[PDB]
């Protein structure tokens, strides 16, 4: 009998996905890592020449984190000491490589606890922030130029964002973006003087005898927002004069009437840049388009190119107002925009008319645009087979919107519902990247005539490795409820059998725009469950669900915790009715919106469930970022929806918590969603004398992630899930 | 067939102990508070009178907290607005009822907040300590005179104790103390600024957005400790115009040459003071002996008056150097010291010779001095039957010190082993309070021929309830190790039959000086265990217990986390060789020390234990208080004892962990041990990839104590427990 895929197997990571994880230095050539060793790859011919070899930094002396090559090729940015901060900040050591004279740069060297380091988009000039501060340097081993003298620790920030900034609106530490040629490089500066800290102790390694307390400027929902201000400065006029002029580029009027952010910015031309600015309340944003005054040597924006983008349903965007993409001359540009029929389509917008023109249409959406030539823009949506969790890639004519052709449809339409692309600089060449229900597969492509040049990779070696497995399958279909489509899928044991009663684990994440079921192959904790411990371990996309437009999205506005919970309790019902459950053993578990979700489900008192794990919930929204809460839910005021931020809380749900075995998982060093909130869980379940099962991890964040601790959590919820359905 | 006692019964305290609580005021007359009213009793024949109606404060608006009546009868003291600081820390408001005029006293109230208030020992002046500075007041309707006006939060304590003289020295959080007849207030005043904080969240009531972060001065082993100053002021010559004077008295020559503490403080006379000092490595103490000189108004301590108390095998005193009991004149005192073969005596000192006489001798020792009068000293013991573990009342002839009449021992010797005492102001008479091996019993006594005058309370009740109660059994005894005799208890379930296997606990807490087998009477959670889970609670007191001299005493001198451990597992071993005790169900568990004790031995390999419960650990003797950490260990520097500090952790001991079943317990506001120390054992524990049971508890402090907590993690650990045995 062959062997399951065992949660080992699963912790120890014994069957590998294999990536083919290119980087697009031209139109033709592209970097790739083999044994070590940096390769330079010919597109065309897929022939390749070793760019850098494994040897090169042997005696560095430090391990190298990761590298970048300036965009003219001549330098290399060296990654090193890196730690890690927030999702996606984080510090590090910088060394540059002279890549013609092979040859460390020793002299005027990034300093030590540097934040953000860019190139330039062409040549090779360097804008870095330190001590929140901007700074460039034209040549590698040249003097830096300061930009901003304002920068203060955990105050102003010049470059980078903050906390909220980071996680909710840009999802980049970094808050500057060089113009196409890098002339100009523009910038927002946050102010976090009056937004209150969030503190918790970080414990540290044993030898530290006091515990640190980390305070992180960090808007709860109501909270004093950071304030925003935008800056280009010409990176050109640094060597001419002693402090070059940093140009403020102000929000309209309709933005500076109240709190609002910065949400988007784009350059269009070398002499134009268009920003987006959303209202607090976040169902109406502006577009301004901006261009450069040669002769006053200021920028501005003609209320004539002004574009509103407004919700009356919802708030604006999937998270946030989406990046137009403009034409060469950057007087045109695509955007996707929800139609009048609640549907994501491509727009097209001249930058001086009001009035957009859609270019898609129908009852399905584009997930984004990937490239724009004179001739084709090229876009993913899940149109194909009706599928809203599948993906591929399409080429619409730009001279006749009824050509629109899929590229990828068909390749292999068994193995590949589930693409992603990337296109080399000028879109002559593309990557697909194919991620379900098969194994992954990556493929090389002709844009002049849309062939396949070759595979990448086809990970046939797990392929091999996974015949001698008994794996789980994956079914992807929908239910009918009040005449609406809602998808599922169900990772179903090996030689399933439907007269069988399965015990049966509901996955929930059903935050909004989120998506559960879909076409894409894992291999994680539910393969466990399945293979192993023949566990159906279901997910339910409904009301607040994404991608399968507003009626469906915007079904929860101002209501977070009601019908997304609901259904999520009806699917667990309809899935009883379906014949292959064990009706006495359904459990619920989840992640962050999932654990809020997990613990409102055990709380609803519905006797669906037996059992269920919360992993870092949030349990009351006023305790939850502004940024996020407030985009659902508005501001907890009496004026504005206080009542219900009131009424969605766990801790509220308590007494029902007496029916049901509940496991609550928290990490104490989690920025995002404090300890606090499972902290309040825990003391009201207490104070109504329920009995739960806790665990806390110390120092550990929002991911749970490190090494030891991922091993240590999934193994203590194998357990509780083992017991709960009486599996020896 | 009758009830056993339930796990309920422990938490809702459905079987009441009745106590006996008086307060004598004079040598013959006492109050005892009855239904709400206050009676005086007269001692001699037990009549009584109403002192003060339950109804008096009908009106009052507040909810009384306590009373404190003045010595001389004529005002009383009322508490409200109590609010909890640390073990013995607390805030309050007060109002002063006059007892003659029968009015509450409206003009120049003692402040809200009020940190600490006492009378004077005669009479009815006030003293108080109100935002850390000293007030006295001479009539409680005239103004208060400010002594002290350096009083600071968190830096400077005038009158009050910080948190780590509350702790470990004073066992109070009082800094004051008046002179016999009132005339003169001494106080102690302690300086923080250098002292580093302890920093822990606090979550608060579910509306409070942010968590707070507490912050309280709070020296860990090694680190700055508070100093100490000590002044007298006479409150006979206070002015309303002029700033009182105090007058310092400096520590000696020997203690000022390094950190040193301030450690007893008693009144010999109405113008003679002894103080006792510390040095912070504790194994050297010196008593000043200061007398007051009315032509200078200097307090002098003359050098002939020093005694020296010192240590060669561990540290000074039990917890502290012991307190002197002086004669009459003040000419002389008794004092309990370690004799030259480790046993604890009552030593007779000149206050000026250095020599002492011991008037007590034997293999067992003086638990304390309790009254002194010109002929007799009384003073309780466990000499009798050389039972370290019981405790009797002596009187010793000053004048013959052959004779010594045993108060006690024959009373009731099936009833009670274990007394205090209560005695009159001028040992005219003695209250016995008997707490076990029976129900509690209170009676009364005249000194002069020690008649036994009255039964005070009997728990006839409680007896009569109890008779319909499978109750368990207490067994005292003891075993050998290494020819020393070593005492153990066992809760024994009712109907114990020594032919069945019984699961057993091993209830620890193992501390230097503790003792944990004794002839007391207790309800509490192994009552239950045993009564009702049919399992045996055990406790052993190994090296390093009290109250048996020296030897056994300093055994751990310098070495916490050695012989005591060890002797858990060694008395555990010979435990599961008993014939009625079932070696595949043996645990163990404890509380602070215990905690400690049970990680250690869970981690030492033994074999021996299937599972245990630590409850808020001491985990790494650097992160405990300076005072009590460094009494047993010296100093964590290499130079002194920081090899020991290193391996005597529980961390080190976590691939241990293995083949245990562990749950681990902590308050996450633990101001005592912080929780930092159990969030270290679970990162060790995660790293070496050990599963076990964890449960915080929100916003709970060392004690778990609110109500809800206390329900809560009992309830957890009984499922725990159960589960482990297979209890079902
Ligand atoms: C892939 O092959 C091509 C062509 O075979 C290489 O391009 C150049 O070809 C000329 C022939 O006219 C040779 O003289 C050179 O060796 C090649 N140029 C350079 C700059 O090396 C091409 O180099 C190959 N690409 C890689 C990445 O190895
Ligand atoms: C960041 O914003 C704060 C206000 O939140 C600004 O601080 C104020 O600055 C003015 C001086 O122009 C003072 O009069 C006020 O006292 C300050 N207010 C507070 C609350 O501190 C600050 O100048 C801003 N910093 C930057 C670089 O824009
Ligand atoms: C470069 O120019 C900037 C902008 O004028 C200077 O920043 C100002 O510095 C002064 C005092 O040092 C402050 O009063 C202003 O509030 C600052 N303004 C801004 C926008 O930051 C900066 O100091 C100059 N640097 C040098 C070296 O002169
Ligand atoms: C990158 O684009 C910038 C902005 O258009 C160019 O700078 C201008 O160059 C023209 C010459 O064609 C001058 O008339 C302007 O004075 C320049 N403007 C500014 C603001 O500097 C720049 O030359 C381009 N860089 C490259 C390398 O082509
Ligand atoms: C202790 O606190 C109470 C409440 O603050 C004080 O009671 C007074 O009455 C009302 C509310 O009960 C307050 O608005 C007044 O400000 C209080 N002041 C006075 C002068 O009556 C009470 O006075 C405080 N006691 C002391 C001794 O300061
Ligand atoms: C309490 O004791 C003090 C100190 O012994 C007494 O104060 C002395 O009293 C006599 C008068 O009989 C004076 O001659 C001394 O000068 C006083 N000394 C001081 C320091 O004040 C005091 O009388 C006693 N008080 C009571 C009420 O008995
Ligand atoms: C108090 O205890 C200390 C520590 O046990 C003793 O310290 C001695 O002196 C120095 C301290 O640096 C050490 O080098 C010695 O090794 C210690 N002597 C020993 C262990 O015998 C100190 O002697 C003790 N004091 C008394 C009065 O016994
Ligand atoms: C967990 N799901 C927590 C609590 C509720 C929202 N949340 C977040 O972390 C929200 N931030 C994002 C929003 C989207 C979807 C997720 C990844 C992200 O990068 C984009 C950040 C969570
Ligand atoms: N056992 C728990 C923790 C950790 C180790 C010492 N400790 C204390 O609380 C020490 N402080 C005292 C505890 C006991 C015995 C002494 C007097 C006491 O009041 C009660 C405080 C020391
Ligand atoms: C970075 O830190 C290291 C070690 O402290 C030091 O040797 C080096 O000079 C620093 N580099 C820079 C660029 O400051
Ligand atoms: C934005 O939302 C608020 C609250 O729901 C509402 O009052 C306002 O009308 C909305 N704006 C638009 C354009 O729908
Ligand atoms: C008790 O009795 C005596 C004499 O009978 C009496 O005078 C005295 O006041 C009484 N004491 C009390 C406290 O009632
Ligand atoms: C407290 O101690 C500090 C030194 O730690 C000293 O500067 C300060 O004066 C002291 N304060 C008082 C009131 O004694
Ligand atoms: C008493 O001392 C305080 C603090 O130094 C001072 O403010 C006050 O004026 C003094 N009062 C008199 C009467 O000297
Ligand atoms: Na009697």
């Amino acid at each position: 009998t062959r062997k399951t895929y065992t949660l080992t197997d699963y912790l120890k990571n014994t069957y590998r996905l294999k990536l083919y994880s290119l980087r697009w230095i031209s139109d033709h050539e592209y970097l790739y890592k083999q044994e070590n060793n940096i390769l330079v790859f010919n597109a065309e011919y897929g022939n390749s020449s070793v760019f850098l070899e494994n040897s090169t930094f042997d005696e560095f002396g430090h391990s190298i984190n990761d590298y970048s090559i300036s965009p003219d090729g001549q330098f290399i940015l060296l990654e090193y000491n890196y730690v890690k901060q927030w999702r996606h900040s984080y510090t590090a050591s910088y060394d540059i490589y002279d890549l013609n004279k092979r040859q460390l740069i020793t002299e005027e060297r990034i300093p030590n606890n540097t934040q953000w380091v860019t190139w330039s988009p062409v040549g090779h000039k360097l804008a870095y922030v330190w001590n929140n501060d901007i700074y460039v340097k034209i040549e590698p081993n040249l003097p830096s130029y300061r930009i901003t003298w304002t920068g203060k620790e955990d105050i102003i920030y010049n470059g980078i964002t903050d906390w909220v900034y980071e996680e909710e609106v840009f999802s980049a530490y970094s808050a500057l973006w060089w113009s196409p040629n890098g002339t100009f490089l523009a910038y927002a500066q946050f102010n976090d003087t009056e937004v209150p800290l969030i503190e918790y102790s970080f414990y540290s390694d044993e030898s530290l005898q006091y515990p640190k307390t980390v305070r992180v400027p960090y808007p709860k929902a109501g909270a004093v927002n950071p304030t925003v201000k935008f800056f280009v400065v010409n990176t050109d006029s640094l060597s001419s004069v002693t402090n070059a002029t940093s140009i403020q580029i102000t929000a309209p009027a309709s933005m500076l009437i109240g709190d609002h952010y910065l949400c988007d910015v784009t350059w269009a031309t070398q002499e134009r840049i268009s920003l987006q600015w959303l209202r607090r309340i976040q169902n109406y944003s502006v577009m301004d388009i901006c261009d450069y005054d040669e002769s006053s040597g200021r920028w501005n924006c003609l209320v004539a190119r002004q574009h509103i983008e407004m919700s009356t349903t919802g708030w604006v965007g999937r998270f946030r107002p989406s990046e137009p993409h403009f034409t060469l001359d950057g007087n045109s540009f695509y955007k996707i925009i929800s139609n009048e029929e609640g549907y994501r389509h491509i727009c097209y917008f001249q930058i001086d008319k009001k009035d957009c023109t859609f270019i898609t249409k129908g009852t399905w959406e584009v997930i984004g645009i990937e490239a724009l030539t004179s001739d084709y823009l090229y876009y993913i949506s899940n149109e194909y087979k009706g599928m809203p969790g599948g993906r591929n890639l399409y080429k619409i004519q730009l001279s006749d919107y009824t050509k629109v052709t899929c590229l990828s449809c068909e390749l292999n339409p068994e193995r590949c519902q589930y693409y992603s692309v990337s296109f080399s600089k000028e879109a002559k060449y593309y990557q697909l990247r194919c991620s379900g229900p098969g194994l992954p597969l990556y493929t090389l492509h002709s844009s002049v005539n849309d062939k396949g040049l070759r595979v990448l990779e086809d990970n046939s070696a797990l392929d091999k490795m996974l015949q001698n497995v008994q794996m789980p399958s994956k079914k992807l279909d929908f239910i009918i409820l009040n005449e609406t489509k809602f998808w599922y899928q169900m990772i179903l044991p090996p030689h399933f059998d439907k007269s069988k009663k399965y015990p049966l684990l509901l996955d929930v994440y059903a935050g909004p725009c989120s998506q559960k079921a879909d076409t894409v192959f894992r291999l994680n904790w539910a393969t466990y469950l399945a293979s192993t411990e023949n566990i159906i371990v279901a997910s339910f996309d409904g009301r607040g669900s994404g991608y399968q437009g507003d009626k469906i999205m915007h079904a929860i506005n101002r209501r977070l915790g009601t019908f997304e919970v609901e259904d999520q309790i009806e699917a667990a019902r309809q899935f009883s009715k379906m014949g292959f459950v064990d009706n006495k053993r359904i459990a619920i578990w989840g992640w962050s919106y999932g654990g809020y979700v997990t613990s409102m489900v055990l709380g609803s008192g519905s006797g669906v469930f037996k059992c269920g794990i919360a992993v870092a919930p949030v349990s009351r929204w006023e305790y939850y970022d502004s940024v996020y809460t407030e985009r659902y839910m508005g501001l907890p005021t009496p004026e504005d929806n206080l009542d219900h931020y009131r009424n969605s809380t766990v801790m509220s749900r308590a007494e029902n918590f007496k029916q049901v075995e509940y496991l609550l998982i928290h990490g104490t060093a989690d920025d995002n969603v404090h300890f606090q909130q499972s902290a309040q869980i825990s003391k009201a379940l207490v104070d109504v004398g329920v009995d739960f099962q806790a665990m806390w991890y110390t120092d550990e964040d929002h991911g749970i992630a490190s090494s030891t601790a991922h091993q240590h959590i999934y193994t203590h919820m194998s357990h509780f899930i083992k017991q709960c359905f009486s599996l020896p």
